[PDB]
């Protein structure tokens, strides 16, 4: 793990919204901060490699660990009995759909519950890559952690 | 959280399980270490409030966030149509059951997958109340950890 406080994620999501860098993502469909501004959903655009997807990703912090937490949801279209029909695609499929490339998935298996909607913990890696032994860094956590967590697997271009 | 690596932890379950602590605790029914001594299991004995219920605790070790997770199920007995049957507790009666007394969870409901088990992550508050300074603690911080986070809504006895 790692510890960034919440102060500091706070800002530093504030200051990445308002950087335009999700907004002119061209595979970004949309944007939205949370009331708190604690949290940021971005909604890709539809993709097949990376039958059609959309992909949710909830950017929060979480205040028992002290760190980002990424949030994975999937619509997949599916065609059931010749019909085009819409389903949340099942932790498994995430699994396949991914690993392709990026084969690791960390720890356990963690479905989150918000309000009633069923997410996915992304946890490629340990967050402890991003910190140095003195913290020095800290002012660019959140981007490097963008980079790490999010631009890794769908990328920028 | 206050993280304490692996090493450590390993160490201090080993040395907790043959402190007896919880083979003496009135509560439990039986103590399990996993084959690699990673992580233990507590069957508690039939309560209600403390047709009754069975508890079962899971401690084990993030390597994702540094820092140990207690997992979390429950047996529940219900009457149905008047013949009596067990079931899984729901995490909302779980909540009901603890947050009633007393009282609190922090963060997300966070639900956890062993190998097609369900499991409810049982986090009371953060760990940073456990170790910091330079840390002259760390040795005991499992056994701190334990009574913060098992017997504070168990009891010892
Ligand atoms: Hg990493
Ligand atoms: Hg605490």
């Amino acid at each position: 793990g790692s510890m960034i406080p919440y102060q500091e994620w706070h800002s530093q999501l504030q200051s990445l919204y308002d950087s335009q860098i999700f907004h002119n993502w061209a595979l970004c469909q949309d944007v939205h901060l949370n009331d708190e501004k604690d949290g940021l959903l971005l909604r890709l655009i539809p993709t097949r490699q990376l039958l059609l997807n959309h992909i949710e990703l909830y950017l929060t912090y979480s205040k028992v660990y002290n760190e980002p937490l990424l949030l994975l949801r999937i619509w997949e279209e599916k065609s059931i009995d010749g019909i085009p029909m819409t389903k949340l695609m099942l932790p498994t499929d995430i699994e396949s759909l991914l690993d392709v490339q990026g084969k690791f998935q960390l720890g356990l298996d963690t479905i989150i519950n918000l309000e009633g909607s069923v997410w996915y913990s992304f946890h490629p890696c340990d967050t402890s890559c991003i910190v140095g032994d003195q913290a020095e860094f800290m002012s660019t956590y959140l981007r490097r952690w963008v980079s790490i967590f999010i631009f890794s697997w769908l990328g920028y271009e």
